[PDB]
């Protein structure tokens, strides 16, 4: 008498959909409040060319996470995104990180950086970034 798979939950059996489905399953579940921050970063943690994530993705995301050699190399430049960040206070503006995100090895980026952002912030916080090469 239990249950525990999103693929019921789903049964599309698709395996992609809208996490956004999956964080209020669980929600409801040992959770409560969460799913937003979640499926916000998710949604955009995807971005993949529509919106819709597989518990694949997710799963094997967090098994590539786990993986101790990777992240922290990342881990890095990401302390440092955040220590350097005396100005930003969380988050780079253009020139900062423009300037910083090629002090560090990525003058190219800048241009994606620069064409990254242009919504209603005009900086990139370390998500951001990280959000470049997730
Ligand atoms: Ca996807
Ligand atoms: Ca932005």
């Amino acid at each position: 008498m239990a249950e525990a798979l999103f693929k019921q939950l789903d049964a599309n059996g698709d395996g992609s959909v809208s996490y956004e489905e999956v964080k209020a399953f669980v929600s409801s579940k040992r959770p409560i409040k969460n799913e937003q921050l979640l499926q916000l970063i998710f949604k955009a943690i995807d971005i993949d060319g529509n919106g819709e994530i597989d518990l694949a993705e997710f799963t094997k995301f967090a098994a590539a996470v786990k993986e101790q050699d990777l992240s922290d190399e990342k881990v890095g430049l990401k302390i440092l995104y955040k220590l350097m960040d005396a100005d930003g206070d969380g988050k780079l503006t253009k020139e900062e990180v423009t300037t910083f995100f090629k002090k560090f090895g990525y003058e190219k980026v800048v241009d994606q950086i620069m064409k990254a952002d242009a919504n209603g912030d005009g900086y990139i916080t370390l998500e951001e970034f990280l959000a470049f090469n997730l």
